[PDB]
């Protein structure tokens, strides 16, 4: 960011050039190959670009959903013998990554209590290649000290992952937090609006292969490409070899049509972000005065226990995805999703529309109470996804439909 | 519009439903036919219902651009002999259309001077079938009386047009101040990143055509549609025709892609326009202060000419279009040009990227004084499109800008 | 084309061309607007030249439909009080257009026997701007004589403009023949899959504006285009001045998106346009020796009114879209498609997958016996579009469906 | 396939339905989730069915690109402590996945000299999974006894996979030939324009997971699907468990844009790989015979020890791939590119453009003699593309070139 930008103008104009024509919008590069007079393609690169810059990262690579930038960004550090540790509390895709495709793969992950950062010291052995957490925990909407957890994987010599699908880098830009890369499902909020899968991988370009003595990959020449050494490519050294190695072989790559509308929704993102922080501050506000509701998950309110890490690293607010039960229990938030008339139900998050889900009824039907706990989940818990409609059409519809259960 | 909905949740889900797939995005149904078992596309047919209902109309009809709305509009309601009295003050391509391709046609426009609404009705003859204005003009950034200019031309049993372009319907429904038709370039706010062309027409569905006598081929029964009388058709009497005749026979259809993007910038259109709007003070309130800026034309100052109607029909702002005028004259307007890195340089309106221009040096670098005075244009004049970048980060490329001035 | 390449060659190269990116594939242009540092979309700047170049002709200019191209040809050089001399075998939307709403602006259309080309002669007067014909007309898939109709329009200084959709580049090219302007509903075989509209406008560059005196709009230097002669722009005059006036004023445009997939169709078009050739060859003849099939209109038939035509202009064969009637009439062409398997319903035409309808039982279902004929329809009338499905399969499922007739 | 239809029929038809809209064409289901009332895509759902019609194989699969739709295959059946028996002669990207990405994760796999089938039984131990082949090798353009190798892996309790990309279902389906699952790179021939990135996976369903006893994840019920055994579902027991396995945690999707552009060409696949197929023969025999030529590789050659397997197994030809080397032999094969004037310079295959590539002097230009002969490349190799241009325009083309050379 030479040019000392905000966080809009970045969002609107960073990584995009204007070609010969003078094409003001990014032309869309539907093609698959270059003449030789590229490795990359014009397009997804104002993504990797752009993304990027608003994480405060160095570089950037786009894949074709969050999936698939998690699993490339383990597979960049980790391979059979390794071993990776991992708050405990994540999302249920990227734990079935972890515990079943990866472990397959002879990569252990080992799940802690993230509420205690030094519970991710207790699992690290030689293995271990990286911590992972998630900026804002689903479904329990807990929240994680970066900078005690950066602390303690740097002082083992292994980098920090975050997944801030949840918070996007207008809440918070875990990389200025000690985090030393950065993942997105930009399927979520940086579309938008539910139409487009991608996915993000930013580095931090702050962590010394060197010094550190745990990649080797990243600090010797390999003769695959001409003795490269990727730690020489500082702030693209992490990028570039997924690029290079697990992209080039797996080829989970997005569609140049995808990238184009990732780049519109980048486009409003923190006016959209915005928009559904204030939305959900006032649906929370009604829902949590509410003598129907019995509880309510969302770090910002005063008595949540992360509300001092709210404080801390959430100056913007914590998001537009909570949970919450109701004194009816199990019936009562099965009966709330029947009435409702503007909420949509389905399992997603971060739409322009608002969403509900009650797990229990719809995605864990097939769970007793015992099980669906260990997925964190309990037979009340409905969870809110706040779009971007207006806050008291949405308040009316919860309104009429609590007085129906 | 029955839930009584505000215009923030309307503009994500007015006129969508979910198809028996469950999708929750609209699809896009680039498909020329359907098989006998629809006369119109159902991803369009969206955006047609969605403009409606957020201007407060009864129905609407979308085509390739807003040049191929407007021309359709008067298409509807005038063929060869009948007469159109229109604002002298035209946007230049409307001004073409109407002084060369259509006067072609048989149709002749009389253009006045819209500050006073009497002007309007010095020129309505026999053969007037509308009054035409824009509800903000282009490059004068003039305000015109909506409800006295309708209030005449209902007076003489004609039907009122109004271009929305430069307002949306977030800041201004001319439907409700006496207008019985607003057409948009969709190109602009609508779609809001400068990649897609649309135009829509809306009806307001209060216009007696029988009563007025003057729209025989609204009430007459038409051979070729079987009888049916457009008037019939109640709320959606003027758009239907458009389909059925002009449309059908000239096809400025949209295409279903087109219509997508356009839903896409619609589910963010009130978010946009507010933050185009509060970018647009902040920079007007910083130009009126500078010692080099000489005059600005924006409504919403409280010495312009227009400021009574601002605050009579623009309680949420007057737009992110303005013209202004430096002391250094021409050739200060010519070197602000060259020196500004963040605003770009082109003849466009209402991108989320800024945007400017000095029409004396580029657009209209042929003309005289006299040639540029007769196209509303001066030496000096300057005219700006603020963007959604961050304000602080425009007003420094200004101010960097005019120090070299 | 100077280095003499063949159709298929130009099908997959002409107006290509490789960007400083190198992209092979042309890049989707899905911009508004350009840098000032252009109302030429550098996507649809291909398909403009190479249907131009396919045509032999010397310029192109793409637009939203073939209604739009056929509307903005007529527009380009009839005004109020001038006159068509059009074929009286016409596309129902073409009929439509001239007879109601080029009518209602002052432009007449003479319909006139186009199986005799003295009857063009005998309608032309000083008022006449064009004859017009279509290549394969519809629905009697009659045959016209082009070089015929072009002599008499060129001995009165007029132009001869050619709907050649059903043709297509690859089967006649009017503009060897005698045409000055070919159109096409780019919709249909140049698109290929029934997917995405179009409509393209080419010039041949041989009709001498100034020796015709007919034109003075092409001739007068124009002050609004700082004196320029249409005239003096050669081969590329007509589809300039439609660019500069017709398509500028009203807007027809066609999206970026459409234009990218026309380009996909054209790159298949030979091979496409053969294959529906061959598959109609093989079922028309298995039609004509059937004995249920009392009569079939299809010119390249030796016993057709129309084969000498068929010899002469289409070497190549003379498409895929025919009409017949069944010895049980109406009656039976209803129960036909009511028993077919493989034939879509629908009243589109050149698409991959084979169509089918029965007029008077459907669009013109509320038409008496004098109102079809009126409109080339009889109740046994059947029209059928072969696509590129497997020949033996279409025989197949029309051999089992006329068993139950 | 229940009415037997032929591959013209299917490719054209198969997969795709009319839904209530009644469409004809497949809508762009561009949307990330669905309500509740799954997330298989309608259109890629069109995709999938389709190609396994095409292949006569029981079900499909569509991810991002061949490389994904390569590793899901392989990790589909094999994890750590696996092992894969494939052909030496490998696509590079292929070889590099298998020896690279997927060797860190504890799959070896040996690598034999396909022309003796009998090699691949020599390294079959308890740890093979799969034997793997591609139907026309790169860049030797060598073909392999399909019945042959899948009557090992068939004896030996194993699955048979094949890399179809080269041959395309129409001109060989391995699946009836001995191979249990066929992959593909649908970015090459089934796009067909060189725009969209794609791969597909499709299964043959005659395989006894319960009687190898090899892949007991096939037979033992899932707790994570509710006790589902994948085998139970029949023929698409291999597709379904990489649609809920490594597709659903490693999340190489397809764009549902991507999957609407390779229906548009699987519309036209036969009738392009007929043309590939014909101009290659005719460019082969003109080559053949030049005095310029020392040798070209090509299976259907008369001489080529490859011509007994082209009769029997590529009845309808062999593809548009082919190798050959000049007598001035590297700087002659550089020079020859220099003066091509149609063919394209750059490392992709089966485009509607003819693609020409010197890998001494260009991909490989980094590696010594034996460097390259490791990767089965000449110092004088060149590798043609035959597109779908006009045969004498590229004859032509090759004639002059190699005459300056
Ligand atoms: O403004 C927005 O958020 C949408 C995203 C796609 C195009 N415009
Ligand atoms: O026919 C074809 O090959 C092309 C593919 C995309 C659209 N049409």
């Amino acid at each position: 960011n030479p040019e000392n930008y905000h966080f809009e103008t970045l969002q609107v104009h960073a990584g995009q050039t204007v070609d010969e024509t003078g094409a003001r919008a990014v032309p869309i590069y539907q093609t698959t190959s270059y003449v030789f007079k590229r490795l990359t393609n014009p397009t997804t690169d104002v993504v990797d670009k752009r993304v990027a810059a608003l994480e405060h990262g160095t570089a950037g690579v786009t894949l074709a959903t969050g999936s698939a930038a998690i699993t490339a960004a383990i597979l960049n550090i980790a391979q059979q013998g390794d071993e990776i540790v991992a708050a405990n509390t994540l999302y249920g895709g990227t734990y079935d990554l972890f515990s079943v495709t990866l472990k397959k793969l002879g990569i252990t992950t080992h799940f802690v209590d993230p509420d205690e950062p030094a519970n991710f010291e207790t699992a690290i052995n030689d293995h271990t290649k990286a911590l992972y957490v998630e900026s804002i925990g689903n479904p329990g909407i807990n929240l994680v000290d970066f900078e005690a957890i950066g602390k303690i994987a740097h002082d083992h010599g292994i980098i920090f992952i975050v997944d801030n699908t949840f918070g996007t880098p207008y809440l918070v830009r875990p990389l200025e937090h000690g985090a030393d890369v950065v993942v997105h499902s930009a399927t979520k909020f940086i579309g938008g609006h539910g139409t487009t899968m991608g996915g993000v991988i930013v580095e931090g370009g702050q962590f010394d292969w060197r010094a550190s003595g745990k990649y080797p990959d990243f600090t010797t020449p390999d003769p695959q490409y001409n003795g490269l050494v990727f730690a020489d490519l500082g702030g693209a050294a992490f990028t570039t070899k997924v690029r290079a190695e697990t992209l080039r072989d797996t080829g989970a790559t997005i569609s140049p049509f995808n990238s184009f509308l990732l780049l519109q929704g980048l486009e409003s993102l923190s006016l959209r972000v915005e928009r559904h922080v204030t939305n959900t501050r006032k649906i929370v506000a009604f829902l949590k005065a509410h003598p129907k509701v019995a509880w309510i998950n969302y770090p910002e309110l005063e008595d949540s226990p992360y509300h001092d890490l709210a404080t801390k690293y959430f100056p913007n607010g914590v998001g537009s995805i909570f949970t919450l039960g109701l004194t009816g229990g199990e019936a009562a938030g099965k009966a709330l999703i029947e009435h409702l008339q503007l909420f949509s139900l389905l399992a997603n998050v971060a739409d322009a529309k608002s969403l509900i889900i009650h797990p229990a009824s719809t995605t864990h039907a097939q769970l007793n109470e015992q099980e669906l706990l260990a997925a964190g989940v309990t037979p009340d818990l409905i969870r809110i996804s706040v779009g971007v409609e207006n806050a008291d059409d949405l308040i009316a519809d919860l309104d009429q439909a609590l007085a129906q259960v």
